[PDB]
């Protein structure tokens, strides 16, 4: 089974986990897509009733708008019942690396809340450890790029200022911020880490995602496959 | 010849409009890229003082600073004496299109004010009619995104939400906001398309300069030719 | 009546034009908070269903929540039915000055997409022309401040960067702008004077709201009055 | 003495520890802005040259350009040797509580960084304990502020959402975001609550300035008082 495929397959399964009069947040990215829209199918044919999305990003936002599926803003629900997003990387222990897409953000401050955070991947994103085959992102106030990248550079971290294609100049996100992508070697204690990065002045949020995913949903090569804690 | 060299040659020639003591927008892109090189080559040698440069983006400030020429923000001087800039499309009446490297909003915030507005360009940039090759980027507040688009039908644009490639969703600005490409098969009046694009509520700029461009420098596979009002 | 009662009166006036099934356009300010409260209430009772209101600002949004309205952004909807506001003043022919709140851009963004703006002022907002007693608000791109406030000179307006009370520094709009309040002597041509000020490279919305006003209600001392177009 | 000529001393004292060819972070606030004054002063007089000022905010960008000292961004100098600024409360350690004025988070990156950082204050600022008369500054995501404030109970804190004068809505910060000021009972490990606030998802900075206060220069009724760790 090809990428495309073990996406797929995921997104499917997280099907299994929605139930009529939920809050559910919408996760970003290529895998998650998938699931957006067959909830939006779903929906629309009535197989399933009364939900509502609480978006990640503008790119799930537009995505749930073009599939009729209800929106509503974090500060407008009293509960997100389960999370559905992706991940850049998926350790051992669950620990995660998000924000590829540049939403991590409020993919954090949505997840963080959630009752089920429920992770969709393919199986290249199971990795031996964090950082084996991605950097972690960095959402960063724009002034302070270049003294967190020296900052970051003393922590044997290699750290980039992660630039745009279709604009010319830096990424910017969707809350008007820089992002840093920084390659630390190998990253054993992902928590620790996640909170003494964001005493960082400057630092928005980093890209690790510890001790919050609740299920892994892996499309692997022969099939899906669960991961708990 | 080609296209860098194209380049180099309109941005070479540019020099003979910068003076002692002048203050000098910095545009964006390749082709003033070459500009702001060759600017702080000049000032390190000696060969011209006492220069400020006022940015048109985040991309050309990191640009200055690189090439140690001092810089400040529009509101910190009194005057601009010259900016250079580039250009998506130039018209025979030096009506431009800019905004495919999404600063087009401080771009003409800058040039507005310029004493001498520049214009460099290779061959390519030249039309017969705004629209012939490119679409007109707009910058808009997220939320007016969609309205926009369908409100633009009326000229025909096939207008679209400019996408992230290295962020997921929509590109963001500078300045926090969405851009639609619209391309309109022509304009065949550039300066009251521009009045009425930015007569629409959510538009916050448009990428239509016209009346406003004094002199383009366009580097041409046999040297250097101008084009003036 | 006294002033709160003025305000209260007109908020009651306009929810008889709300049907069930619309979208609606929700204001800014005290005035407008009566109709969100209302509008609620109504929703609560059952007197009308199946609403969906447009918030112009933080502050709508926020009370809506608050009164159980369900809520959207401008591009999650088709259509705005009815948007109902406020106003600074209201001349002869309803232009209105808009913006002491500072939600102006996100005021007209939803208000010129309404099959029916409603504004709601009480005796002291009507003029007999505009700027006889508040002067014009214009949102700018912070770099640009300067420039526009010596360029708004000419036309010998008294321009000035509204300030922060509870924070230091400038007003900083809900878009990350600042304010200018330009006190024209008088406005004769509003519609025109809107269109100028708008095609000025940094100004982003201005607060004349000319030829957009369908039905202004008026809470005088003795009642409710309705002015039409 | 009252306080305004408590605030001019602390001033005055500060100056003397200004040397040519300085970096010095430029600090917010009416305090500051005295310091801000006499060192453009003393610049003027050429007794002090080859100064440079990186603003904390607008209001401390906008008074340099005032009084002409050159300014730059944090990403333009290499570093900071002496940062100037404020605060809202300082206890016995010299921890601080800074953000009255919203601008806490530039204040905090550009003061993390510096040499030195010398606090200006007068009598009324100093407390027994963090807490004992001012709410601590949170700057927040603004779709997170309510579940941020709900959170915020388990330390028996009152929390409000920050709310504008000059306009509507709540308090917008020059990154854009809301201020939930968080009145705890009192704080007795300054670090460790400066470390856990910001491990909130939405929470951008807060303003406890814990380890970071060098000198504290104190303007009281008998004179100046320096206050150092
Ligand atoms: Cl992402
Ligand atoms: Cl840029
Ligand atoms: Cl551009
Ligand atoms: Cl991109
Ligand atoms: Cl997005
Ligand atoms: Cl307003
Ligand atoms: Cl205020
Ligand atoms: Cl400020
Ligand atoms: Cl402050
Ligand atoms: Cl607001
Ligand atoms: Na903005
Ligand atoms: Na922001």
């Amino acid at each position: 089974m090809n990428v495309e495929e073990m996406k797929k397959i995921a997104a499917k399964e997280a099907l299994k986990f929605i139930e009529d009069d939920m809050v559910i947040g919408l996760g970003t990215g290529s895998t998650t897509a998938y699931f957006i829209k067959l909830l939006g199918e779903k929906l629309k044919r009535g197989e399933i009733s009364d939900i509502v999305g609480v978006p990640t990003s503008y790119q799930a936002k537009l995505l749930a708008i073009e599939h009729d599926i209800p929106i509503a803003s974090l500060d407008q629900v009293d509960a997100i019942d389960v999370a559905v997003d992706g991940a850049d990387e998926v350790d051992p222990n669950l620990n995660l690396i998000k924000g590829r897409g540049a939403a991590l953000t409020m993919e954090k401050i949505i997840e963080y809340r959630a009752g089920t955070f429920i992770v969709l991947v393919d199986e290249r994103k199971l990795v031996d450890y964090l950082c084996q085959k991605m950097p972690v992102p960095i959402e960063v106030i724009p002034q302070a790029w270049k003294a967190i990248i020296e900052e970051l550079s003393i922590f044997n971290a290699k750290a980039e200022l992660r630039m745009g294609v279709n604009k010319d100049g830096p990424v910017i996100t969707d809350n008007g911020n820089f992002i840093i992508d920084a390659k630390f070697p190998r990253i054993d204690d992902p928590l620790d880490m996640e909170i003494e990065l964001n005493t960082i002045p400057g630092v928005i949020e980093n890209g690790i995602f510890a001790d919050i995913a609740d299920i892994v949903i892996v499309g692997t090569r022969e099939g899906v496959k669960k991961l708990e804690r």
